[PDB]
């Protein structure tokens, strides 16, 4: 398991919070030096559990499927919440089966539903450590429209930021002060699937692109990737979507 605390947190500890959710997602292999995410995990082992304590000391164990990052749902307290998806459902035969009842949420994990749900873009959304410290404890007592804006900001720090590193730096300067995130950070959260299968496809085209990745940079503008030699490769990206999952 991976634990965060919100109480004495700073730029530092979330980032060994960040390193050490990496470090539990399994891989066999390396694409370009990067972590390639397994295929599959069957059974329980498929899920790593964070455990996330707000500033007072709650807290809440987030379920995440360790080959896309992908968070299936939480337990707080003596309730666990699933998002309203199969693979959520299947991932509560295996997690917080302990949980007094089984709520599950009034929509699917993906980022179009979550902002339908919360009402707003995630552009519109600050996120940070204290926006993080918000969602853990909206988390704690259900409540389906909080919740979403509470996950939307709990996805984008948690696995967006372990899988871009650029995204773990976008927090780690809000640590004390939430802002929406960058347009770039929004980019990479969308690109995540695509680089991650243009890195594998690379591999056996001399680490050149199939189908070149739109991003935007930190300046604002748009920027086409298409080969591996790209800052976002050598630098940013630390996990890989297989693309036996893509
Ligand atoms: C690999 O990607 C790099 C970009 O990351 C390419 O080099 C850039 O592209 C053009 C020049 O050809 C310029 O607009 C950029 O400023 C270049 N940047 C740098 C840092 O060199 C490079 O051409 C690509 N290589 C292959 C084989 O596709
Ligand atoms: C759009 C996706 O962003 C990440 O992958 C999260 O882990 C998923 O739950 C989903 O929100």
């Amino acid at each position: 398991d991976v634990s965060f605390r919100l109480s004495g947190a700073d730029p530092s500890s979330y980032g060994m919070f960040i390193k050490d959710l990496r470090n539990a997602l399994p891989h066999t292999e390396k694409v370009y030096n990067i972590p390639l995410l397994l295929p599959s995990v069957s059974g329980a082992g498929r899920y790593l559990l964070m455990h996330l304590f707000n500033y007072d000391g709650n807290t809440i164990t987030v379920a995440v499927d360790v080959t896309n990052v992908y968070i299936m749902g939480y337990l707080a307290l003596t309730t666990s919440y699933f998002f309203n998806e199969p693979a959520a459902d299947l991932a509560s035969q295996y997690v917080f089966r302990s949980a007094r009842r089984k709520i599950t949420l009034p929509y699917s994990g993906n980022y179009e539903r979550l902002q339908i749900a919360a009402g707003k873009p995630r552009e519109k959304i600050p996120i940070g450590l204290p926006a993080l410290d918000t969602a853990i404890s909206t988390l704690l007592h259900y409540d389906s429209t909080a919740a979403a804006g509470a996950l939307l900001v709990l996805i984008q720090t948690t696995a967006e930021a372990a899988r871009f590193k650029y995204i773990e730096q976008q927090i780690q300067e809000r640590a004390y002060r939430d802002e929406v995130p960058s347009s770039a950070t929004i980019s990479l959260e969308n690109s995540w699937s695509g680089l991650s299968k243009q890195i594998q496809l690379a591999q056996g085209n001399n680490g050149v692109f199939r189908t070149p990745t739109v991003l935007v940079d930190s300046k604002g503008n748009r920027v086409q990737i298409t080969n591996v030699t790209s800052n976002v490769v050598t630098s940013n990206i630390q996990l890989l979507l297989n693309t036996k999952n893509i």
